[PDB]
């Protein structure tokens, strides 16, 4: 089953994204294939999955981006029919914008079936093409048309997940308590990471006693992060993956607070030192509290 | 004995203040007497006093908005001696800028003495002008003299009196956690908590599902008071008073993420909604966690 989240789309034939045509909200803003690049934020290529409750395996499709729905024009289940953006909600009973996402034949890619017409999400001829048509096309749940298979490569984690990758972390102190903010967190590459830090202005702030220490720091790293959820994404129903955590030093005689995100395969958490933005797998602190 | 804090220091006969003149960081600054409004920032008149170890009842002044030192000029015995902003340090072993402060003969004002010279920080004649001459004058740590008695109206809570305050309230849930990031806190007007709150921009955000809700409202505020202590003010070793708490209902079925603060009396918290800028005594939430 496909779990909630924020899915880069990605044809498992060539490496094209579905692709909400320069991230435009307008109504019947064409969905296309697009190239992408790895361990970035492709800003118009990420999808809110939400499950649509008493219709099995069914969603509705959220660009993160433009806060507009996957849509098959007039449900026509045509061949060759236009799949674009469109104002529409989360629990719509609109079946031209739900959306029944099972594996395909091969077990790993998926087919994006149109709840009301049963045709395909179809990158029409395989065409590897910035900006080729994405179309509803005639098909079958088992056959192997690579036009019709789709790799949703999970870009979030479920709170249940972010635990999971904490609790795996070896520099956690037997005192630790963690609290939860939210459900579902975009993870972000560092690349952009270390982007949001440097556009805090944080890079330029000094280390002050008590007035802006280690704590003003990873508070002041969590709130942008937060800002740059809220600013730059115009859907809703999901957070951005930033942690603050206390730690204390193995001599149990110093505390000093820092962030942390999680790696690209969302198993494990990796320290951030906001006061020279630094990674680290060890900061030389066991956390006895995060909230994320 | 006088508690490390920050006070506001206030002449026994006259309602006048000590004032660092413009709050000016130049070396030989008058300190002089002036009004002052109460339930404000007074900016200019605003004292750290910093217990130096090894010596009794001695301390350091520091004006928290010049990050400038209380200096007698020369350290000269002579009445009518400049007292001034001087460039120093919390610890200094320079007696010009050291200051025994003990309880006057009334039992509730202080007199402030010079470590080296053992002369008075005198508001010269009980001159209630603004701008009035305060001296080094000879004195005895007995007599009436209003000239030499002050108030040291305390402005700060230590984190011990923070959590005092918390644990005196009847809105905090059995389960409830407090990770204190500072040890000593400048506590604010409501009228300025609110400046800081409106100056954030919070007045202006909108309410988002997760990309932008309660926790995100709260931490926003929290970091806003952070980066408008470290902006405002010179002197180190002491942070603001801005607390995050996240609750619960009666019914144990809804969290919520919240800002407080402390009373003027500074004995009991109250509750801020970063959402409205609402001050309240009970929010409808009891506090399972709280960070300041
Ligand atoms: C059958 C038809 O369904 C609705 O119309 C859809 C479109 O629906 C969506 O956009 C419209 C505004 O254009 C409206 O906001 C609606 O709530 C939203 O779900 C859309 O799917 C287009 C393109 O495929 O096709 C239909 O026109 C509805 O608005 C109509 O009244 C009517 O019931
Ligand atoms: C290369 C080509 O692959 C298959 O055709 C696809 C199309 O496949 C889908 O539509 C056809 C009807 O045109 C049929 O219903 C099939 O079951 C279904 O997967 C479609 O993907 C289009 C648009 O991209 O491209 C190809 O024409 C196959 O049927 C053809 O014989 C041939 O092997
Ligand atoms: C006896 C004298 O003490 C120091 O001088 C003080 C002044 O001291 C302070 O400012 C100076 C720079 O002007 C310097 O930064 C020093 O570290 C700091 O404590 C000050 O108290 C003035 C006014 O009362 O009087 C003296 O000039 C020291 O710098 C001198 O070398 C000398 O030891
Ligand atoms: C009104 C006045 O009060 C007292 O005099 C103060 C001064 O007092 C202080 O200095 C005098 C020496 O001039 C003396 O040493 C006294 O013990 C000490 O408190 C001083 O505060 C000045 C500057 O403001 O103003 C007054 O002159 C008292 O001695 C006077 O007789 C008279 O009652
Ligand atoms: C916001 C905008 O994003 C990028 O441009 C998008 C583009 O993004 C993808 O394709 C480019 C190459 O054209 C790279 O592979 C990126 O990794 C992809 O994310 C597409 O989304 C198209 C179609 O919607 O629109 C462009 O705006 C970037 O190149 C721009 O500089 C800018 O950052
Ligand atoms: C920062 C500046 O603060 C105020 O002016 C100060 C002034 O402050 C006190 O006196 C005024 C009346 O003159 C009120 O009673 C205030 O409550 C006091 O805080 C003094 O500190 C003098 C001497 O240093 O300098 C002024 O700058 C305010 O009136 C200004 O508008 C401004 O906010
Ligand atoms: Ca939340
Ligand atoms: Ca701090
Ligand atoms: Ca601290
Ligand atoms: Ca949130
Ligand atoms: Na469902
Ligand atoms: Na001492």
């Amino acid at each position: 089953s496909l779990r909630r989240g924020i899915y880069h789309i990605e044809n498992a034939g060539v490496p094209s994204a579905i692709d909400l045509k320069d991230g435009s909200s307008s109504d019947g803003t064409p969905i296309v294939g697009w190239q992408f690049t790895p361990d970035t934020i492709n800003w118009h290529q990420l999808w809110l999955a939400e499950p649509i409750p008493n219709v099995a395996d069914t969603f509705t499709l959220c660009n993160l981006f433009s806060g507009t729905y996957m849509d098959l024009y007039n449900g026509s289940s045509e061949a060759g029919t236009a799949v674009n953006g469109w104002q529409g909600t989360a629990f719509t009973t609109n079946p031209h914008q739900l959306w029944t996402i099972k594996k395909s034949s091969d077990g790993t890619s998926y087919k994006i079936q149109n709840y009301g017409s049963k045709t395909f999400v179809d990158l029409v001829n395989g065409d590897s093409s910035d900006g080729a048509k994405i179309a509803g096309w005639t098909g079958t749940w088992d056959e192997g048309n690579p036009h019709q298979k789709w790799y949703f490569n999970r870009m979030s984690v479920s709170s249940a997940e972010a635990q999971a990758a904490i609790a795996r972390n070896p520099h956690i102190h037997g005192t630790y308590r963690g609290y939860i903010l939210d459900g579902e967190y975009l993870v972000l590459p560092n690349a952009t990471f270390t982007q949001i830090w440097k556009d805090s202005g944080l890079p330029g702030s000094k280390w002050r006693e008590q007035i802006y220490d280690c704590d003003d720091f990873a508070i002041a790293m969590k709130a942008a992060v937060g800002k740059w959820g809220a600013d730059s994404w115009k859907a809703n129903g999901f957070a951005i993956f930033c942690g603050v955590m206390l730690g204390v030093n193995k001599a149990g005689d110093a505390a000093h607070a820092y962030n942390f995100t999680l790696t690209k395969d969302h198993a494990d958490i990796v320290f951030f030192e906001p006061q020279n933005g630094g990674y680290l797998n060890d900061i030389g602190y066991d956390s006895y509290m995060a909230f994320y």
